[PDB]
């Protein structure tokens, strides 16, 4: 049932995630090829890589009203607690929003199945990192993504008419992990797997 072709992707997207909300981030002096936002929600200092749009977005010093979606990863910076992107502005109000998920899957035998879920949204502003990670994990667990088949796309359709796309044959690009969208404006999610 489990094609070893998809081993790396299935491994990555079954990693545990952590969520730190209403926190502060501290950015110190640059000391390598990239900068980090430090978050300290427990006895650890989490080093959050500033990639893509985040590098210009957050200057040296203190940033308040930060939420981070964390997936701890191994890294080349010799850091114990490291994660990439996933930084968003904390809520300014309760958010209780639901977006329908429609899943079309075609296996190696050409069998076409359809499935549905509901993606619960509790955040005003949500990172692509979080949408991409939670949705793939769910598809692995419920729809056998990266089992029999491991290609296709997730598409997040915005109420404002726009859309964002995640190709399932590759890990989400690290620069896009820092991209953020308006959670309240997600309309529906379309997933096609083959
Ligand atoms: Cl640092």
């Amino acid at each position: 049932e489990i094609n070893p072709k998809f081993k790396d992707l299935r491994a990555y997207y079954t990693k545990p995630s952590l969520e730190f909300k209403n926190e502060i981030g501290i950015i110190l002096k640059k000391w390598t090829t990239i900068r980090f936002m430090n978050v300290v929600p427990d006895y650890f200092i989490y080093k959050i890589a500033l990639v893509g749009k985040d590098d210009k977005k957050y200057g040296e010093g203190v940033h308040r009203n930060v939420d981070v979606f964390v997936v701890l990863e191994e890294n080349n910076y010799n850091l114990e607690k490291y994660s990439v992107g996933g930084i968003t502005k904390s809520n300014s109000k309760k958010v209780d929003h639901k977006a329908g998920v429609r899943i079309t899957k075609e296996d190696n035998k050409g069998t076409i199945s359809h499935d549905v879920s509901e993606f619960k949204i509790t955040k005003e502003q949500i990172s692509l990192k979080e949408l991409d990670f939670k949705l793939r994990k769910q598809l692995i667990e419920k729809n056998n993504l990266y089992g029999n088949v491991g290609s296709g796309k997730i598409v997040i359709k915005m109420k404002n008419g726009g859309k964002y796309t995640f190709e399932l044959h590759k890990k989400l690009q690290e620069n896009r992990m820092a991209d953020v969208i308006d959670g309240t404006n997600i309309d529906n999610i379309e997933v096609n797997i083959k």
